[PDB]
């Protein structure tokens, strides 16, 4: 009964291989969407006295850092 | 009648032999179906500050140990 049992444990699991892959594809699929992003929207001035710089960055995702 | 007896005691015992071995393959069958799979379902988020990890895991099993 080798057979009887061998290919019926490998059916089970692969189950369980097959839905940890496409819950792990979906997942990555949700975080590379809201992972971040950050683009300029307001058109930066550069001080010369202290290089201060006033930017507007748009950002509709996550918090990022500089 | 070594004969007339002792192919029938093997073949009564035979009966018990064949009955464990194939409710034993029933059993199994039975465990490693509902032995418990876990995946993910809900992007995680990893916070830096503690590292606290918010995680949503779907389980269609029994009850598992991290």
């Amino acid at each position: 009964l080798s057979g009887a049992v061998t290919a019926l444990i490998l059916v089970i699991a692969s189950v369980i291989i097959a839905l940890v892959v496409v819950g792990f594809a979906f997942g990555l699929f949700g975080a590379f969407t809201g992972q971040g992003t950050v683009t300029q929207v307001g058109t930066a001035t550069l001080s010369a006295s202290t290089g201060t710089l006033k930017v507007t960055l748009k950002n509709t995702g996550a918090t990022t850092q500089v």
